[PDB]
């Protein structure tokens, strides 16, 4: 098996496609880059296990995310060697345009490649140039234009240079906020430096948005992979990109779906690790920042808060509150006391109706 051209191309395709590593739900059950386990959440942590060969509890490493990729970089070289239209072209390519071929593979199948016809003509006949234009006036080139600009690169110089210094420009920019005591992560220092240099507060909304986007773990920590990996993912090698992303991130919210994503998240981002639970003065800083203009009660809700409850905040209280605030009449006349919602918000709406 090791016998095998060879891997730039996991690096490549970690760039490209993103590396999960823990199962994530696909447009289903999918880990590592793109990798499919099956069609069960129990049947998805089955294959995953058998495949790894310890109980993963849907959790794996990058090596054994490695291990995954190489099975299926494999089984599409396989695939592309038996389609007659892909054949002749990955043959008569050297070891790093056949990565970006099979790149292609990845990210839209068999019958999505060997629908460019003349482009694979051009790159069969050694034409690098006009296979490069070619492939640029396709629709490719919109769905993915920083992936796809990168593949095209590939194509039209033989090199890795596309992925060598967008690693490269990416690394210089993480230096400036690194912290002098940790290689590894960015410290607070660091953070309020990125702050700074993006012209936001770092306890803004508009940064709350972009860890939202950055899929952050915990507030007043950024680490290196994240960092990393939420540039490429948003398409960003420098400040200036990822602040002309902001006003994009701020539209998506204003849909009901991607706002309750990002309410949501708020929770897991505030909370302190290692609690399951989010303390009452972090939680309604937090609240003041994300239901401000969405909650007409938020103000008495902390009011009651502070004097009545005193105490930690459950996520599954966090995640109803939003709910909570939607349907609440300005009255409160349309509350059932007998519907379900939590204790909690069953004694504010008791202690709240005196009060109009
Ligand atoms: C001790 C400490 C850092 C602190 O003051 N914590 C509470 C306040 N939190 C913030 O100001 C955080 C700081 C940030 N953490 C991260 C982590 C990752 C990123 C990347 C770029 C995505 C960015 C930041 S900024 N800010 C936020 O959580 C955004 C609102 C603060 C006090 C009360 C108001 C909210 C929390």
């Amino acid at each position: 098996l090791y016998f095998q051209s060879n891997m730039n191309i996991f690096e490549m395709l970690r760039i490209d496609e993103g590396l999960r590593l823990k199962i994530y739900k696909d447009t289903y059950y999918t880990i590592g880059i793109g990798h499919l386990l099956t069609k069960s959440l129990n049947a998805a942590k089955s294959e995953l296990d058998k495949a790894i060969g310890r109980n993963t509890n849907g959790v794996i490493t990058k090596d054994e995310a490695e291990k995954l990729f190489n099975q299926d970089v494999d089984a599409a070289v396989r695939g592309i060697l038996r389609n007659a239209k892909l054949k002749p072209v990955y043959d008569s390519l050297d070891a790093v345009r056949r990565a970006a071929l099979i790149n292609m593979v990845f990210q839209m199948g068999e019958t999505g490649v060997a629908g460019f016809t003349n482009s694979l003509r051009m790159l069969q006949q050694k034409r690098w140039a006009e296979a490069a234009v070619n492939l640029a006036k396709s629709r490719w080139y919109n769905q993915t234009p920083n992936r796809t600009k990168r593949v095209i690169t590939t194509f039209a110089t033989g090199t890795w240079d596309a992925y060598k210094n967008l690693r490269k420009k990416l690394e210089q920019l993480y230096n400036r906020y690194k912290d002098p005591q940790d290689e590894n992560k960015i410290g607070i220092d660091g953070i309020q430096q990125f702050c700074d240099d993006l012209a936001l507060d770092p306890a803004s909304i508009s940064v709350l948005i972009i860890a939202w986007k950055f899929r952050a773990a915990t507030q007043c920590e950024f680490s290196k992979q994240e960092f990393m990996d939420g540039m490429t993912e948003l398409g960003c090698d420098s400040i200036e990109k990822l602040k002309a992303q902001i006003p994009k991130m701020e539209q998506e919210l204003k849909e009901p779906g991607r706002f309750k994503d990002f309410y949501q998240f708020t929770f897991n981002f505030a909370k302190n690790p290692g609690q399951k639970g989010l303390d009452l003065e972090m939680a309604i800083a937090y609240w003041n920042l994300v239901l401000n203009g969405r909650f007409k009660f938020l103000d008495l809700w902390n009011k009651f808060l502070l004097e009545h409850h005193k105490r930690s905040i459950p996520k599954d209280t966090w995640n109803l509150l939003l709910d909570f605030s939607t349907m609440i009449a300005d009255d409160m006349s349309n509350y059932d006391e007998e519907g379900a919602w939590p204790v909690l918000i069953d004694d504010f709406v008791e202690f709240a109706r005196p009060q109009i």
